[PDB]
């Protein structure tokens, strides 16, 4: 039950500490709505930049490439998307960019109180007591809100064609792609499972001959140029159709 | 109960931020509510467009297509129409759409207050206090759900129309049809589990062939040409029955 | 848990959307209810219309025709109608059809507050305060409540005198009726049944010969133009008693 | 049910006094929350400093040496930042913090009441009642969550160039360094075990030859220089693959 | 359910009973802060320098020693100095240590109310009602929350420095005193176990003797010098490596 | 359940009767403190030095005695200074004890109200309204609790000394005591057990004798002065190690 | 159920009547304390006095004596000084003792009143307005407790010294005594056992020849005049150890 | 859930009817205490005089004579004694005999009021308000209570003194009476069981020839004057020990 307490109460402090006030301020309010809209998005941006395995099979080894380049960037780009456009859609991060650089209240108000970019950032802070601006946040949060909505249509519209294109153009057909598919995440799951074992029975072996302080068995060695070699990214071409890279070498 | 609490917390966030309003604004309503309306409808298009592997079949593989495209893509818009007939039906949104053009407006009011267009778009905001605009929002209501159930029925219909022509004009009966339709079910039910099978053996022994670091056994070979052949899409003809193009590629 | 809290929050959504105000309008109210009335009615008949599979045994195939289509009509007709003496029994739709044809009204009122006609439609919206209107409304909700239970009774009058006919001059007997109904259930899931096996084993053979890459075993053929045969839909003739058409197609 | 209770009553005696009130005082605040800003961010980082064993490793026996102390350094240093950051958005120690240096004070304020420094830490304190100091003390609250949002994003860019350059620039392959760490893991498990019942049996037959008043076996001696010898660090030669010292030491 | 209802009596008039009042006196007050410092401090110490077997090794026996002696001693010393630490971090004790002697009260107050040193004691008794003692307690809360954090660092530094140096000049190496100390506890379990059984035989066979009254076995005799020569308390030397004493001897 | 609620009756008439009122009266009340003090003291003290077998093994039989005799009573005084310095922690005995002989109230009250020692027993009774009484009574709870916890302090202290120095200048070792009082706790366990299945033979024996009427076996006899003679108390002589004189005395 | 409620009713009952209202009364209130002082105690002593089995065994067969006599009055006195050392600690029965004899309330009440005897038995019953008695009544509740604690000392002093004598001058050892007694516990099961199965046997062996009607066996017969001989009491002699005098009983 | 149902409205009824009220009557009072003193008490009485069978062993037969009656008549009314102190223990049954005859009244009240005999039965009516009976009723109380425990005191000594006379003057011993008792429970739970099956054989060989209609089969006569032999009282001789008259009743 300790561990459970913790995690409650850490959440409920974490929760109430990411409250958000939006400080109404005349200069220093635009950059508290930019950091709360750009970090978080910028850090699931990261993580997702980080966690897929295919740009690390790219990147390791002493460092065409922008097509695999784009393509990782955009699956990585979805998420922090994602975030971003909930977060526009919430309206209070917007709502408080409202202010942003003079040109913005300067074009944005309609000038019936004259005293706007005065003490405008006021507005989301309910303070402020002209009927103009207690109107305006709320065109604002509707502004907010729309251009969420936009962005997320936006996303989708650019997942359909980017997805399709690239299973439009691709030489090979559909229900062979969704076999190469499957064997690649059986190749994957078959070898874990078996490279797991043969660096167990790898670990035994050696550990033996320590205890006992004798020569090893020498069994065999996988090649780490070999594993280089099967370490390539592109896995086609029209006549060796040969799959999985690790696939293609056994020819020699 | 961490991903419970998690999903309960998100799920309340998202429905508080997701909170409709409908800012009273002169101008910048109509697009709130036409985004409201079109962008989440637009989106589970899409999501229908995307989703149904019929279409894919056909766009893989460098792109009597248009029978085949407006079916498929009365399948998909389906679901699309079920979402905004319910939002239409919600009435919140074309209440928010009241405004629109000053041409919907001038036309709309009967000319009572005189002052129809100058603050209409405060009707659904509450504010305004004419007692012909505080009747009209509900007769604005009344043609937003109204609409919905026109547009409910008529998607029902064009259904009825579509699927009854696609089932009148078939050659092949009906006891047949039901039976083909099992026949490719089981069909995709047993491609699954053998190509699976297949894969992971294929998977099995060219890893042990790396293990080992020896020739592989060359069993057979699926032909990349033949999956394209198999691809095919159309599956009939009045004498050569032969469903399931794979199955109509047996004789050679 | 997350399916049951997004249906039960979708439901109460759902009904809290459905909410039925009839505004009181002038003109606009008459369609109001009367999509009310017609709408689901027309939905769940077209339902009706589609479920049951003896009229698509007739449709499919490049479309006496009589007997058969006032007998899956009326069968279908059946729901809607209890939809529609359900809604009527509401007494909320029709006490909003209140207004119709200014015929109705003129010929409704007693002519008491000698000011129906100009702000009767505000008579369920509880707006006027003329005593002869506000005891009016509820005679307009008993005419809707007897009404519907008129209706509610005509339909199964209709039904009685329906099924006692159909009943009445069919040559078989009862006992053999019901028997040969039991007979056609059976056949019906022993088709089902091991129709689907039997493509199981189709399958099982072609994809086998796919994987091998071989020619298949051709063990039989459902002929297609049979299939179409014993689609027929009769069944009966006095001499030939031959049920379920498949049967009577055994004598060659 | 003892440990339960006293647990949750310790918990509830700790969190009640560690309440933190930031104490309005002219000069000694500052530090007040300088040691809520570092000393619990010390302690993570000194417990990370500690914790790993990698170190350790170097570490031991009578005590290039950069880039392993940075990697470690670093790889320790991860969580402090992460409770700096934490509390620094919760904004309050920071808030605290206002006052600092008078330098900060009198390039901080406005100049608007004039008396900011004589009495500005009453600001958090809640005790002065000049306006601009107490919406100043929000627009801190705001330099303090932006602050810690800054650094929640550069400690996350950090672990990014680091973890990619380490990714980048090493001569083996990725398949292969994931296969490697598996490796390790399943040889730290087994040695583990091993040694574990290796100790058993010795102290096994040492106590019974204790008991009996007798001379040992002498089965063998895990030589101590040998040990010595396979707590190398480096673990890496172009040609001689030999991962986990241990495993290079079976030549000789 | 009476042992659970006596210990939560129990429990009750024990935390009611050590309620803390801090009685605001002008000389007995002090006094009251320092015994609830150091006492129960002073307690935990004793129980940490009793507790240890490792230094009542070295204490039986008609009783270099420098070097164990600070290591037990700070072995020990760990826990009253936690225990302090989260007192001096309640505030509590140590603001009503605030008095002390003279020349503190002199130097700390600022010397506004003129009449500190007089009754400054009831400053935490909160019965003085000068505005500068009224904040003064404030700080002196600050002061011990302060003091105690301070603490709470120099205590995790030095443990650092100490257990790095103790691990920093050790001639072993860390894989082999991980084994070391794995071994010394597998030795401590088997000796248990071992010499329980055998002091049960020992027992056994004398009771057996007794009730019969005869001579006993006259089986083996465990030399009480033997047991003192296997007390040692180093066990090191880096030719004969011959851990745990008892191992040691077995040369000879 | 009847015993149940009997004895949580029986608990709580006896709390409600054991309520500390503390009557204020000017020469019967310290001698109601007093006995509040010493009784349960003295009484938890008679149950220890009752309880402890050790001692009643040199009591029985007709009556260097000084160490065993003092090392008996501190470790029976043990407990009884635990039960009073929880009570003078308490505060309420001593602050009974405040009146005691006049020479401590002379000595004590500063002289302010100069009528202290006509009715200062009212001042834990709450019934005297002087200020400096009121205020002295928090001081007299103070010295109980400071004297308690200096009485908790010494009695650790004592403990420390004690039992530092009976392990400090004992001829044997530690590891050999710790295994030699296994030994004893062996040695009564078995005793009991197989004294209980001897004393059932017995009786067994001599009650069917009885039923039967006739001779008895005469097996063996435990004898009376042997009983004595392994009754000895010292146990040690550097020479014959011989611990638990049942085991001396197996020589002859 | 039914017990259940029956009980707690009775209980509840019983105790609702066993409320002690201490009736103020000149003269009938002394005998009212006292019989609830003395009958209760005096009842519990007589139960004690009854239920030892081993003061019967001395009892029956037509009844150094002192000894054994005063002996089994003190170990079955001891539980009814209890009930009255815990009700005299209750207070309210000695409270209501107050008035007693004239001869304690003209010694005990300091004359401040004057008015003393003549209606001092209202100072339990709360009616007299005196402040003297008001503030005397508490005193004699303390008088009441304390002598109470008082008992409850002399009582377990009383134990110490008659167990220790009793242990201290017999010329048995303590570790041959604690067998004794698990002899004699032994001895009294078996019997208890035994006794009853021979019974058995004899009763059915009886009844059987009562329902056939025919001679008995004549087994054995348990002399009477070896009853009384075998339940003589001192079970004592330094030469004949032959505790339990059946024992004794086994030479002829 | 019927019968508990049942019960318990059964037990709130009989509880709720004899709910004591002590109706305040000037003469027809005394007979309302009386008879629930004597009724119950004498119902209870004669249910103990009822329920021992070794009274009916005596009665039975068409009717020294003294000590067998005494000790029945003794030993049941034990119990009604139990419910008569009790009551009177309870106060409300002799408060209402307050009353009584004149001569109790006359005596009792001190003569304040001058109007006691008038309108005393109102005391525990709480009609009179005269002060001097207001208090004496509680005297009343207080009289019923001490005679109620004076009693339970006399009860318990003269069973005391009963059971001890019984228990001196014994010829036989005790421990062998004990074994005695055990005989009788033995002889009468063997009876039972041996008589139960034999009385059922005795049934089935009549009914069995009732049946059939022949002759039975005349086994055994248990002779109704041996039945009327072995009913015998006194069961004791010295000389022929012959416990159980039936077991006396074995010679001839």
């Amino acid at each position: 039950y300790g561990l459970v307490t913790l995690l409650t109460a850490g959440g409920e402090r974490i929760f109430s500490a990411v409250a958000f006030q939006c400080p109404c301020s005349a200069a220093w309010n635009l950059p508290y709505g930019l950091v709360f809209l750009l970090v978080p998005a910028l850090a699931l941006f990261l993580l997702g930049y980080v966690l897929s395995a295919r740009t690390w099979r790219l990147l390791t080894g002493c460092c065409r490439g922008s097509l695999v380049c784009t393509q990782i960037s955009a699956a990585a780009a979805l998420a922090p998307l994602t975030w971003v456009a909930v977060a526009l859609l919430g309206g209070a991060f917007y709502e408080c960019a409202a202010t942003g650089s003079a040109a913005f209240a300067q074009r944005l108000c309609l000038g019936r109180n004259r005293s706007c970019a005065a003490e405008l950032p006021l507005v989301p802070c309910n303070q402020a007591k002209a009927s103009d601006v207690q109107d305006l946040l709320k065109d604002l949060k509707a502004q907010s809100q729309v251009l969420g909505w936009i962005l997320i249509a936006v996303v989708i519209i650019i997942l359909l064609i980017f997805t399709s294109v690239t299973r439009c153009l691709s030489p090979v057909s559909f229900l062979q792609l969704k076999f190469w598919k499957i064997y690649l995440e059986q190749e994957q799951q078959i070898l874990k499972s078996k490279a797991t074992e043969h660096a167990t029975e790898l670990a035994k072996e050696n550990i033996k001959c320590f205890f006992e302080g004798s020569h090893p068995k020498e069994y065999n060695t996988p090649s780490m140029k070999e594993w280089q070699q099967i370490s390539s990214l592109y896995t086609f071409n029209p006549k060796g159709q040969y799959y999985s890279m690790l696939h293609k070498y056994v020819n020699r």
